[PDB]
């Protein structure tokens, strides 16, 4: 049998791994760094999973942080042009969740909104949770319920595979007030 | 003194003259209002009274199916068939009939979207007594839209243009589909 160095050999992992062992090990490797998970930012930070939240609080002060299982994510200025990201952190149940709203032309010439929640944590940890995103309006409601994505998999892929709440600009306007959009986010465990 | 106008449907029998502010409310519910055929995809020239609409759908549009109850599954078959643009079924509950419409339209060129909406065979005033809920359900995922049913006399077209309905696309559909078919849960409440 042939063995390959771990993905994280450069950051200190000395294990040599067989093809039957390699991906499971790399999910849990103690020498695994995570990139800064904030979308739309040019940040080169690399650190262990339990340092991510501290980094977001110190270096990304535009990201608002709210406490509790049931919050309002107020995305201001939804009529801004081009690709825009709104990011907020929600802290509940001893964990931290990143709430993302992104406006972009995923399909050419069609600006849409994408909303998703990601756990600062592993896939396995994320399976213990579910979340609900709710746009509430004048006799209308639009809801997405799912399992939060892990930082392992990231924001961008979810958006690309429409595995998130997707809505037209017109829909955002049905729910908006004062040029802002309030999104109710509930985390369940 | 106020300004009073005849009903729009004077020529089909209405003798009422109305305060201008009360005119739209009356015209919603006027018994002399002619209704067009509400069936999508059909080049049907039928016109008739509100009380004849469901009958017309049942006898002249025999491919339209009906499900009973306040909580049903609208099974849209072969949703990705090229050229297939309309799926319609009726839901009967609360002494009323609701038209469930799915439309596939490339509103933004190059992006095929699906639009699902519920219409009451009835007036806006009647429609305001109800809420409808549309759900797409999958493996630990649910997309839900809830709103007031549209009156058939307001049509599908304006709802679609304004995205005032459940809106999704082929990618989202794949996440919820069952062998190229899509089950949309529809729950009417009052
Ligand atoms: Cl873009
Ligand atoms: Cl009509
Ligand atoms: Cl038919
Ligand atoms: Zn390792
Ligand atoms: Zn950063
Ligand atoms: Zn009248
Ligand atoms: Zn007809």
């Amino acid at each position: 049998a042939v063995l390959f160095p771990c993905k994280y050999a450069t950051t200190g992992c000395s294990l040599t791994l067989h093809h039957t062992e390699k991906p499971e090990h790399e999910d849990i490797c103690e020498y695994r760094p995570y990139s800064c998970p904030c979308p739309g930012a040019s940040c080169k930070w690399q650190g262990s999973l339990e340092a991510v939240m501290s980094h977001l609080m110190h270096a990304h002060k535009s990201i608002t942080t709210l406490q509790g299982e049931d919050i309002v994510f107020l995305a201001t200025d939804i009529n801004l042009p081009g690709a825009v990201d709104w990011v907020m952190m929600q802290s509940c149940f001893g964990h931290h969740f990143m709430l993302v709203l992104e406006k972009q032309e995923k399909y050419e010439g069609h600006q849409q909104f994408f909303a998703i929640v990601l756990l600062i944590g592993t896939r396995k940890q994320a399976e213990n949770f579910a979340y609900r995103l709710e746009l509430n309006g004048n006799r209308r409601r639009l809801t997405w319920e799912a399992t939060p994505r892990s930082i392992h998999d990231g924001v961008a892929a979810a958006i690309m595979n429409s595995d998130c709440l997707v809505f037209d600009t017109a829909i955002a306007h049905l729910f908006a007030d004062n040029g802002n959009l309030g999104i109710n986010v509930t985390i369940s465990t």
